[PDB]
């Protein structure tokens, strides 16, 4: 079995799913590496533990990555299926290191079972889970069978079986509903209504939401690629347009002709416009179309940015009624409700279209 | 009277307060300069017009600043009361230029009557109005009397009297309530509840709100200065802690000893911590007290920043129930309702206190 199994009290203290209020100290990761055949024996199994504070370098997911890099050198270059049972959901830094690892090595596939979710006072925690999902990691809450499997495979049970605790199924249900909500797919209607708006009073909105879709040129028709379809938002300290650029390479598009469409609630500031100019200049097989609900004055060179983005290709347009309705129909968890326009939508669209046409062309 | 009066049709289309949906073109500013004596005759009166797009250098508030700078060199060095009737509220750039002019020149006081509010798709429009108010500008909605006075003093009416339009009062009332809301002074309760919270799930909250109060040391008792008391929030492209430092010189504090207290919904990132350390090093008569609702991990050197701030003086502490309740009582438009704690408030306070005590100190 295992070289040094987990102590039953450690398991009971850490692999549990009832809500608690204490801060984190140590997190545990039970890890199993298998071949491509699910009924093959496990190639290896190891337990990792790490202190949450004060450095993420020592979190068990980082220890796993460093371990796995040396461990894989000692076998043939083959496909691996890795499974983690982890007592708490990973931190943002580790979510990003794992997503990058998965993206750079397609021969590894990862399934992550978490006992409980932790959020780390991170305003961008949701986007960390979403980046893991985009890099191919499967993430589920541990249910009865997984707790019992981790008990059998990793705990020094001394013949004793997994004894469940009271309300285990109920905590599972609540956590899994929470996880599914964090991994949505379709945007919340209140989110759409708070952000995709063009009234000149913007209700103090500093967030930028971005709905994206990709089409491929195939026998001279544009065919949708619905597996690359969704929405994102800005991060604390990283603008939404930059996160969109960071998302694109996870799609691993080939050299065919692609058309990427973004509906963004704010047009790009100058710096994000310049990064988008660089991206489209280095990826000319990719046609970029940006529709903005509002024009963002970054108190600087945003007009130069919009003109530079327009000149390097890229269609830039203000959203009209039709684009708003399309975004609602296509990206919103609307449950059959129709689009509901707000007063002045068409007039503000017309005024903003004029301002944009004036920015392009010239006068400033 | 005046050398160039406004044409009645110009007044009718621009000095009106009914809601409209069109974009802005030209804005009008009727200006009257008087001495400190209300019963003195007006020394001068001038009309300015400016195109809103594409450069704020030509907005009428800027033309007024350039004109007035030359005008006052040619008149007596005395105190002046300036009155503006302006067809729309100023843009951010003009609001800040006027605030700076007012702050650097105490012998001039400005009253601004606006026919209608315009928001320019600016997420920080509220702060522009608020910085105008903190520099001493009085800002009111034009009522019947102000429309009538503007008509008499500035319009080529050819003996005709001011004729009001239908719903002048009702639009006035709606507009003045909106303006009063923009200059609040006391924080809306929903704002407080959405931002001053310490659950480790932060609801993606990227805003930082900051409540401040000032004390004076007088014969070794700490006296409040309730004229320097309020709240602010971050801007697009400028963090809340920087906005607070920018605010402090508007207070024109002398060389006595002052204690400034911040209750912030996020502890400062590294760059803001360093700017605050610079501030307290250049203003040793000002003792700084920071209470944070949550610790903000800026994905960089934020722990060094908190340590530097703590080493340079400056008390850094996490908010407990007592501080939350004090902020509710002191800064919130609570209308007599008591503070309502949320679940886990005390436990999350204790966990964050532990983390902060570990960050100060050391361990990594
Ligand atoms: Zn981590
Ligand atoms: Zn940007
Ligand atoms: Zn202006
Ligand atoms: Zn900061």
């Amino acid at each position: 079995n295992m070289v040094e199994p987990m102590d039953p009290r450690t398991f009971v203290s850490n692999f549990n799913n009832r809500p608690i209020l204490s801060g984190l100290d140590t997190v545990w990761l039970c890890c199993e590496v298998k071949t491509k055949d699910p009924s093959g024996p496990p190639l290896d199994a190891k337990i990792f533990q790490g202190k949450v504070y004060p450095k993420a370098k020592y979190h068990p997911e980082m220890r796993f990555l460093r371990w796995f890099h040396k461990w894989r050198q000692l076998h043939h270059d083959q496909e691996y299926k890795v499974t983690w049972y982890v007592s708490w959901s990973p931190c943002t830094r580790c979510a990003n290191s794992v997503a990058t690892f998965l993206a750079k090595d397609p021969k590894v596939t990862l399934t992550i079972f978490v006992a409980r979710l932790y959020y780390y006072w991170d305003p961008d925690y949701q986007q960390a889970l979403r980046i893991l999902a985009e890099a191919g990691a499967t993430m589920k809450i541990m249910n009865y069978n997984e707790f019992q499997d981790c008990w059998n495979k990793f705990v020094d049970g001394r013949g004793k079986p997994f004894k469940p605790w009271n309300n285990l199924p109920s905590h599972y249900t609540s956590l899994q509903a929470t996880l599914g909500e964090l991994l949505r797919h379709l945007m919340d209607p209140g989110t759409f209504t708070s952000n995709f708006n063009n009234k000149p009073w913007v209700s103090g909105q500093h967030e930028t939401y971005l709905c994206y879709k990709v089409e491929r040129l195939h026998n001279d028709t544009w065919v949708p690629l619905n597996q690359h379809r969704g929405f994102l938002r800005n991060q604390a300290g990283r603008h939404a347009a930059l996160c969109f650029l960071d998302l694109i390479p996870f799609w691993k598009l080939d050299g065919q002709q692609y058309r990427v469409t973004c509906f963004t609630s704010w047009s790009p500031c100058f710096s994000c416009a310049q990064e988008m100019a660089k991206f489209i200049s280095n990826n000319e097989h990719v046609s970029l179309c940006i529709f903005a609900a509002r024009i963002y004055d970054d108190q600087g060179r945003y007009q130069e940015g919009l003109r530079t983005l327009h000149r390097d290709g890229a269609k830039i347009a203000m959203m009209n009624y039709s684009e708003f309705e399309y975004c609602w129909d296509t990206f919103v968890d609307r449950q059959g409700r129709p689009f509901q326009p707000w007063d002045g939508l068409d007039e503000h669209s017309q005024a903003l279209s004029g301002r944009l046409r004036a920015i392009l062309q010239n006068q400033g």
